[PDB]
């Protein structure tokens, strides 16, 4: 499957793509404002994620640091990124269909649209100014808006036992972005697409 990753932000981002125990395609790349990077994701990829990283430095070997979304200091991510990270999430070719969503469960750093480029389903978007409106206690000094689990480490915010409800913090993310997951047990906003669809992830779709 092809994923065209487009940076419409006015700032550089370092795109990342991983399924947690391996890179997808090269795993990461710099995208200056306006640049597009198309990756190939293997059919059947389960639990894949794409995100933006901000304020990164990498040496000539591809090792360094990012202020949001750092994946073990690598340009080419093999693992998932450090919150806060707005997440484009997908599982492909699962009994004949693809499944996509956006999640704020690991916080929000950069606005995003995640849409099919082929027929048969809608896209999803979380493009509100979550960082600007972020509750004081969730603001990440390194940049972005943390989820409450990251900040407070409670069973209720982290849904540790599989039982939890919405919270004042989850409701903030849900108010700003109704079409993204705001906590682990949120009413799902997953979209079912035809198996083997192709996609575009756009950072700052309205900004
Ligand atoms: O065991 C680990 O340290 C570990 C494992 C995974 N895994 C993620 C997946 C797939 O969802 N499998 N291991 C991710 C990370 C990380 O992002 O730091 N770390
Ligand atoms: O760099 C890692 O391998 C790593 C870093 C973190 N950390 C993330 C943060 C910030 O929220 N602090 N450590 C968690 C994990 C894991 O759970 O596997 N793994
Ligand atoms: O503590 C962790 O979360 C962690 C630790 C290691 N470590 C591996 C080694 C061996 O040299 N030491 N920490 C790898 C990872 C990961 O790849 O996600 N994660
Ligand atoms: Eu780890």
């Amino acid at each position: 499957a092809t994923f065209e990753i487009v940076n419409r932000c006015s700032y550089t981002v370092w795109a990342a793509a991983s399924k947690g125990d391996a890179a997808l395609d090269a795993g990461g790349r710099q995208l200056n404002s306006g640049e597009s990077w198309t990756i190939n994701v293997e059919p059947g990829t389960n639990g894949g994620k794409i995100w933006a990283r901000t304020d990164c430095y990498f040496d000539d070997s591809g090792s360094g640091i990012c202020k949001t979304g750092d994946c073990g200091g690598l340009l080419r991510c093999k693992r998932f990124g450090r919150p806060p990270t707005t997440l484009a999430e997908f599982s492909l070719n699962q009994y004949g269909k693809d499944y996509i969503d956006i999640s704020n469960i690991k916080g929000f750093n950069v606005p995003m649209n995640f849409s099919p480029t082929t027929r048969g389903c809608r896209g999803v978007r979380c493009a509100a100014d979550i960082v600007g409106q972020c509750p004081a206690k969730l603001k990440a000094p390194g940049g972005g808006c943390n989820d409450a689990c990251t900040v407070f480490q409670t069973s209720e915010y982290c849904c540790t036992t599989g039982k939890c409800g919405p919270t004042e913090y989850s409701r903030f993310f849900k108010r700003l972005c109704p079409d993204a997951f705001s906590y682990v047990l949120d009413k799902p906003t997953t979209v079912t697409c035809p198996g083997s669809s192709n996609y575009r992830v756009t950072f700052c779709p309205t900004a």
